[PDB]
Order: structure tokens, then C-alpha cells, then sequence
């Protein structure tokens, strides 16, 4: 595989470690997504200087905590958080 | 960093290796994105059973080949191809 594909493989696997926990095996609730981001992007989130960004994301997840989201929506949200962090994923 | 963060770091770096080549440092043309995907997702693409999916993504990139796309959009496109491959990125 390419480097990109190896990285994606790893992300796919992590997403599914969360999505299999309840209900349909490859979606998770917005409530569950909030937990995932909180733990798995802990350093990225601390690196976001404007705290309204995750405030807003999490407020949206809270507003529809039982709505299901797929990999594509997960990675979209991750990309938002990444950009807000200036792409800083390190402690 | 978490394992998710390490993987995301890798992906950020690869995107920017492409975006720095021409024009604006953090975007690339849809034509350049087609090259990026063709090379860096080569195995994933071969893994897509429905060839109308990548033909269609590529149609859009050819149609609007001079439009600039950012990291968020790159991620979105990668997610579409990945889904179509049932998340298989290995040869
Ligand atoms: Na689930
Ligand atoms: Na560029």
C-alpha cells in the first residue's frame, strides 16, 4: 500500500473500534462521536486556540446525540478540528 | 499523540507535499487532485468493484480541472473512494 493508504487503514480500524460497540456496526451516534473525538483528538483539541470551534461542534453533536453518522461524516468533522488546530496533532 | 493523531499527521503531510507544488501553498487544482488520487490511492481504486464510481469522481475533476480544493475537500474525496472500496486500501 502507499503511505496514505496505510494511514487510512489505521483510521478506518480506529473508527470501527467505536462503531461496532452499539447498533449498526459501521455507524455511531453523534453522542458516541463526541466521546471518540474527546479521547482520540485530545492533543489536537488542546492545540485549538479558539475554543468556540469545538464548543460549536460538540453543541451540534449534543443537539442530535442519537443521530447516526458514518465514516465520511466522522472524517469530515475530524478535518474541521484539524484545521482549527493549525494541523497540530502533537502534545 | 494518539494513534489517530499520528495517522492524521501523516495524511496532512502528504496533502501538503502536493499542494506546495504549484500556485497557493495549501490548495491544489482538481486536475492535480486527480493525479494525487490516481497515485496515492492506487490500490484502493483497484479495489473498487463499481468502476462507475471513480469514473464519476474523475469526471467531476476533469470537468472543473482548474478549480482549487483545500485539505477539507481532499479528505471528502478520499472518503468517497474509500467507501466505494468497502474501506480496503491494501493490494
Ligand atoms: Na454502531
Ligand atoms: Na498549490
Amino acid at each position: 500500500s502507499t503511505k496514505l493508504e496505510e494511514h487510512l487503514e489505521g483510521i478506518v480500524n480506529i473508527f470501527h473500534q467505536y462503531s461496532v460497540r452499539k447498533g449498526h456496526f459501521d455507524t455511531l451516534s453523534k453522542g458516541e462521536l463526541k466521546q471518540l473525538l474527546t479521547k482520540e483528538l485530545a492533543n489536537t483539541i488542546k492545540n485549538i486556540k479558539d475554543k468556540a470551534v469545538i464548543d460549536e461542534i460538540f453543541q451540534g453533536l449534543d443537539a442530535n446525540q442519537d443521530e447516526q453518522v458514518d465514516f465520511q461524516e466522522f472524517i469530515s468533522m475530524v478535518a474541521i478540528a484539524l484545521k482549527a488546530a493549525h494541523y497540530h496533532t502533537h502534545k
